[PDB]
C-alpha cells in the first residue's frame, strides 16, 4: 500500500544497511582489551552505568571471558574504555558508510552531511546494537564478541540506555522499521550547525510518513496499534539519551583521555589544550 516512491525509499535504505552493517562483526579486529575532585565522583557515577562482562569466542572453539572489577576508588574503572572506544569507532565507520550510500544524504551539502553525522552517529549506533541485543540474556551478541550485563532486572531498567534497549526490543520491529528509524534520526533538521534545515526537515518527514505507511500496510494486529507513535517516542528518548551520553563522555574524556581520532572528530574535539 506504499507509493512507488516510498517503496524505492525503503529499498535504498535496506540496500545501504545490507552494504554497511557487518552483522557478524567479522571485520572488527585489532581492538584493545582490558589489561591482563568532584569531577572524579561524577566520573565514578558516569562509568558504573554500563557494567558488562566480555566474552571472546575464538574460531578454534576457545573462549576468553573478562569480568570487570568493582569500583574501589582508583583507575580500575577505566579498564574497558579503550576497548569500547575501538568498538564505537568501528560502529561509527559503518554508520558513516551507511549515510554516504544514501542518495538523499549524499545530495546534501558536505557541511550538513558532517553536522548530521556528528548529531546522529551515536543514535544510529544504538539502533544497530539493538538489533543484536538479546533481551532474554541481557547480552549484545556481536559475532564472536558478546557483552553481557552484570546482574535485579527492575534495577537495570533505571539506567535510561538499558531501558531503551529492552523497550525497543519489545516492539519486535522489522529490519525495514529499524532502517527507517535510522533515517529519521539521521535526517534530524535541528542538529547543531545544519544549514539546509528546510530540506532536511522535508526529508525527515518523508521518512516518517514512509514508516507510518509501512506499519499501516503490514501490521494490522491489535498489538501494533499506535506502533508508529511508540517508535517516534523512542526516537525522542534516544535523542535525550544521546545528549546525556555526549555530556557523560566529555566529562570522562576531560579527566581520562580515551576518544579515538574519529570519535574526537565526531564530538568536536580539536586536539588543542
Ligand atoms: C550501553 C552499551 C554501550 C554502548 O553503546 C557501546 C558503544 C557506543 C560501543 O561499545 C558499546 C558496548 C556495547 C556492546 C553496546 C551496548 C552496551
Amino acid at each position: 500500500g506504499l507509493t512507488e516512491e516510498q517503496r524505492m525509499m525503503i529499498r535504498e535504505l535496506m540496500d545501504a544497511q545490507m552494504k554497511t552493517f557487518d552483522t557478524t562483526f567479522s571485520h572488527f579486529k585489532n581492538f584493545r582489551l582490558p589489561g591482563v575532585a568532584a569531577k572524579w565522583s561524577q566520573v565514578r557515577k558516569d562509568l558504573c552505568s554500563l557494567k558488562v562482562s566480555l566474552q571472546l569466542r575464538g574460531e578454534d572453539g576457545s573462549v576468553w571471558n573478562y569480568k570487570p572489577p568493582a569500583d574501589s576508588g582508583g583507575k580500575e574503572i577505566f579498564s574497558l574504555l579503550p576497548h569500547m572506544a575501538d568498538m564505537s569507532t568501528y560502529m561509527f565507520k559503518g554508520i558513516i558508510s551507511f549515510a554516504k550510500v544514501i542518495s538523499y544524504f549524499r545530495d546534501l551539502p558536505i557541511e550538513d552531511q558532517i553536522s548530521l553525522l556528528k548529531g546522529a552517529a551515536f543514535e544510529l549506533c544504538q539502533l544497530r546494537f539493538n538489533t543484536v541485543f538479546n533481551a532474554e540474556t541481557g547480552t549484545w551478541e556481536c559475532g564472536r564478541l558478546s557483552y553481557c550485563l552484570e546482574d535485579g532486572f527492575q534495577q537495570l531498567l533505571l539506567e535510561p540506555m538499558l531501558k531503551f534497549h529492552y523497550m525497543l526490543k519489545k516492539l519486535q520491529l522489522h529490519e525495514e522499521e529499524y532502517v527507517l528509524m535510522q533515517a529519521i534520526s539521521l535526517f534530524s533538521p535541528d542538529r547543531p550547525g545544519v544549514l539546509q534545515h528546510r530540506v532536511v526537515d522535508q526529508l525527515q518527514e518523508q521518512f516518517a510518513i514512509t514508516l507510518k505507511s509501512y506499519i499501516e500496510c503490514n501490521r494490522p494486529q491489535p498489538a501494533h496499534r499506535f506502533l508508529f507513535l511508540k517508535i517516534m517516542a523512542m526516537l525522542t528518548e534516544l535523542r535525550s539519551i544521546n545528549a546525556q551520553h555526549t555530556q557523560r563522555l566529555l566529562r570522562i574524556q576531560d579527566i581520562h583521555p580515551f576518544a579515538t581520532p574519529l570519535m574526537q572528530e565526531l564530538f568536536g574535539i580539536t586536539g588543542s589544550l
